[PDB]
Parts: C-alpha cells; structure tokens; sequence
C-alpha cells in the first residue's frame, strides 16, 4: 500500500495489457491514470468509477485486473 509498490504492480500490470492486445502504455492506460490509482487504491468497480482519465471502457476491459494488482500488493 506503499504508494512505490503499488506503482510497480500497476505498472507490470500494464505491460501485461500491452502484450495480450499489442497497444502501447499510453493506450492501455496513462500515467497520470497509474498514478490516480496507486494514490486512491480502488478496492471495488464503484470507486475505479471514480478515478480520473480511466473510463468505462478500460473499467470494462481492464478493471478486474487493475483491483487484483491492488490487492496483490495490499493483502500480500
């Protein structure tokens, strides 16, 4: 929950994203986005909702993962 731990996970999460639908970082999600979500730590599809310049269809495509990185790193 280390703000640092919780950015690797996003980010290794992204290069994941990147590799199974051939988009680029910036496309699957942006810093500014990463940021937003190691900051206010999404537990649940109401508060990924929340989170700026992340969108339904990234929460669609995407939100489960990005709450298991999460959790990954908050529960260990």
């Amino acid at each position: 929950s280390h703000n640092a731990d919780l950015s690797e996970a996003l980010r290794e999460l992204r290069r994941e994203l990147m590799k199974e639908t051939g988009y680029s970082a910036f496309v699957v999600f942006t810093n500014a986005t990463l940021e937003a979500l190691a900051a206010r730590q999404p537990r649940t599809l109401a508060e990924l909702a929340e989170v700026p310049g992340l969108g339904e269809k990234r929460i669609e495509a995407y939100g489960e993962r990005i709450l298991d990185a999460i959790n990954t790193v908050l529960d260990g």
